[PDB]
């Protein structure tokens, strides 16, 4: 079925946790803008990823009863599973494609004016499809 206290317990951690991960994007922003001094930044994001593997032990039961329910719950949260770790890996593209770039490795401006839009565009998708299916769980209750 739907096990309802579960779920109520889940969707709050998994806001939170979605929430933390756009913090640590905020830290990467300030930092290579240089807004913030590489003291702070390896200090808060290591806080940060504390935050994130105490809320990942504590989601474990919620997230394993939700996931034996299988149908539509389970594909849900698999799809959150997979697009948080999407997401991640568009972030290390943009960061190394900015790095082939400076350094003049790539063959053109417009290749790389087409690429680094591409995956602008990717974090959007990415980021929207998380949140979409972060509503479909809290639907469940409100």
């Amino acid at each position: 079925s739907v096990p309802i206290r579960e779920l109520t317990r889940f969707v709050t951690l998994i806001e939170e946790k979605n929430a933390i991960l756009l913090d640590i994007e905020k830290a990467d922003s300030d930092l290579r803008r240089k807004r913030i001094q590489k003291k702070v930044y390896t200090k808060t994001v290591k806080n940060y990823q504390n935050k994130l593997k105490e809320l990942n032990e504590e989601s474990i039961p919620f997230k394993r009863i939700l996931m034996e329910t299988g149908g539509q719950i389970q594909s849900i949260i698999q799809k959150l599973d997979f697009l948080e770790a999407e997401k991640i890996s568009v972030k290390d593209s943009v960061k190394l494609l900015k790095d082939r770039y400076k350094r003049g490795k790539l063959p053109s401006k417009a290749a790389y004016e087409r690429l680094s839009s591409d995956m602008i565009k990717q974090l959007a998708s990415s980021q929207n499809k998380i949140d979409r299916y972060i509503n479909e769980l809290r639907a469940y209750i409100i």
